[PDB]
């Protein structure tokens, strides 16, 4: 248990040894305008995404950060978001923890 694939079709996405303790913890609970809850995780790096659009400030959850959505870029599998813009760090990524799989490296 390692690193973590795309739920969907085993895209290569991240590692645990990158998960990043942003506000004191990696996992943060959150709700976008339409109710849906996400059970968000924290990563300094990931792969295999594909990340989509521009950079959003709009209701973002995380203070001084823009977002860009982020797919699997295999399967298209909405896999989380991109952050940037802002400070230590500059960048991360905050995946939704029920569409990885974790497993050997
Ligand atoms: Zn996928």
């Amino acid at each position: 248990a390692s690193i973590f694939r795309c739920r969907q079709c085993g895209q290569t996405i991240s590692r645990r040894d990158w998960l990043l303790p942003m506000g004191g913890d990696h996992e943060h609970v959150v709700f976008n305008p339409a109710g849906m809850i996400f059970r968000v995780w924290c990563f300094s790096l990931a792969q295999g995404l594909r990340l989509i659009g521009a950079p959003s400030g709009e209701f973002s959850w995380f203070k001084g950060y823009d977002w860009t959505i982020a797919l699997c870029g295999q399967c298209g599998s909405h896999l989380g978001w991109h952050y940037e813009g802002g400070s230590q760090p500059q960048t991360f990524f905050g995946l939704i923890k029920d569409r990885l799989a974790e497993g050997p490296a």
